[PDB]
């Protein structure tokens, strides 16, 4: 029993983190085979950030302008290129600890583990969700750029996020590992702000199923509702609409607990309208939306990785 | 900016987990140098648990009754002994991935990372605190026994917890790595229940400092209080008393924010008496007590490990 914000084991990723220095700027890089991936803003000075032409900035660099360190070993940079907003540094040595991996662009609502790093050295791991407004609510300090987000599927590391910047509201923005930003953000210092965020409805329902599995039943009721009646209520409270695909995804949890999805929706509708009234669910006094249906299955069934 | 429930990177510990089978029971073991540590209840059958004599049970086993697997390699057991409630299996091979490590018995209020494992394989990592009643609020399923809790200090892994059992309220009990239970629990199936829990006051104050560092100031006020006036209020709300040592530990956070500890205490006193009134702090609608002062410093200053 029990339910925690659980991250993936980070060992396979720790062995791929390196330090990258260009000029006075040091941040983190991801070393896979003979390529080091890092944010391209590493090549900028303070004067360039207002409107950088990255093609010009890169053509004026040479391979020896890039200092790449793996622990105490210096890696020799033999090539460099740019893909969207990531820099790819080719090095003379293939990382012997390269895991089986793939690169994946995730959707809002999905969750992943972040390995927060400073100077190439792992500092901590935590779980977060890609919000509907394409930011993440992370924890990052100076020097954390190039830290990556990932999932593990059996034996395979899926990299989905590389950290680039913090926005004025204190939330975070970055790219997939092919250098495409999530959301409307760009790597030039111009006025940018996150759009309004919404609550990830399918995840709240997953978490209410987790509560039932763990013995929290006080919010259940005998009613049922329809998708369209539920969604009319969800919209008013700034919740994402529920689709038939969401219903199907929750199937395994409905089956294990015996409570129909549309039954659970009537409970959520009541909680939205009357509040939780000084009660808690799974130790929380707010409805939690950063667990996917798969997170709940994994943690309430016991899936491992090799 | 930002603030998350952050666990330590787990790579150094993943390489020490093995699977241990005795009879029909399989659980996890910790392989360091040429010794595998695991809960001694692995040697029990269902009939023995009501009142096991572990000395008798162990004398009737031989080295080949213990099946120890590291991935796909079988490790050959060449000796076995018991230390308190842990079994130590001597094996013919020293773990080449043994980190620099030590064994530490922690105090209530301290936090640590748990690497949850099934069949020797890491499943997830999360952070928790050893409660004042010597339980932890973990997340564990069948087969998780022998999963360990740890901290990292520079380059050294400090093991502090090995998982043995779940109590009827859904919380968890285990031993240090020398086999001594935390709390009044014993490994015989008899009626046992956790004592009443209290809230870890010094940790709540640390977390209120974290909130200030991240821009949540609405709960501050101009007042100050005394230790003895604060503690009189804390007692009524089932909070641990605050000592002068607690005050000193919070020094670094007081200094970075400019708010005296006893100033912060007057804010907490107000929050206890009037509630948070539908407001949140660091995204929570309850006062959080599972971050130590050191956790906050580490996450709001950026300490890494090598
Ligand atoms: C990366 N090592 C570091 C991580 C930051 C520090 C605090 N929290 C974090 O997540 N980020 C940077 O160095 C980054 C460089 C940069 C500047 C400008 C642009 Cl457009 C990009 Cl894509 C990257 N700086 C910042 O994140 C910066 N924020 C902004 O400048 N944001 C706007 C205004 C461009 C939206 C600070 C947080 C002010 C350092
Ligand atoms: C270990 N692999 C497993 C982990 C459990 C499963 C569910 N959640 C967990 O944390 N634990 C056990 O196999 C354990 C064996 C055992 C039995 C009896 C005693 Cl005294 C000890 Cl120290 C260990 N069983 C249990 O944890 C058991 N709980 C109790 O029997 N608890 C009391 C009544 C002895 C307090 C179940 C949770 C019922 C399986």
């Amino acid at each position: 029993s029990g339910f925690r914000k659980m991250a993936f084991p980070s060992g396979k990723v720790e062995g791929c983190m390196v330090q990258v220095t260009c000029g006075t700027t040091t941040l983190n890089g991801l070393w896979l085979d003979d390529v080091v991936y890092c944010p391209r803003h590493v090549i900028c000075t303070s004067e360039d950030m207002l409107n950088p032409n990255y093609e010009d900035l890169l053509i004026r660099k040479s391979n020896h302008n890039f200092l790449v360190q793996a622990g105490n070993v210096q890696l020799r940079v033999i090539g460099h290129s740019m893909q969207n907003c990531v820099l790819k540094l080719k090095v003379d040595t293939a990382n012997p600890k390269t895991p089986k991996y793939k690169f994946v662009r995730i959707q809002p609502g999905q969750t992943f583990s972040v390995l927060a790093c400073y100077n190439g050295s792992p500092s901590g791991v935590y779980q977060c969700a890609m919000r509907p407004n394409f930011t993440i609510k992370g924890s990052f300090l100076n020097g954390s750029c190039g830290s990556v987000g990932f999932n593990i599927d059996y034996d395979c590391v899926s990299f989905c996020y590389m950290h680039h910047m913090e926005l004025p509201t204190g939330v975070h923005a970055g790219t997939d590992l092919e250098g495409n930003f999530y959301g409307p953000f760009v790597d030039r210092q111009t006025a940018q702000a996150a759009g309004t965020d919404t609550t990830i409805t399918v995840n709240v329902l997953a978490w209410l199923y987790a509560a039932v599995i763990n013995g929290d039943r006080w919010f259940l009721n005998r009613f049922t509702t329809t998708l369209n009646d539920f969604n009319l209520v969800a919209m008013k409270y700034n919740y994402e609409p529920l689709t038939q695909d969401h219903v199907d995804i929750l199937g395994p949890l409905s089956a294990q607990t015996g409570i129909a999805v549309l039954d659970m929706c009537a409970s959520l509708k009541e909680l939205l309208q009357n509040g939780m009234n000084g009660r808690t669910i799974l130790g929380s006094a707010l409805l939690e939306d950063e667990f996917t249906p798969f997170d709940v299955v994994r943690q309430c069934s016991g899936v491992t990785f090799q």
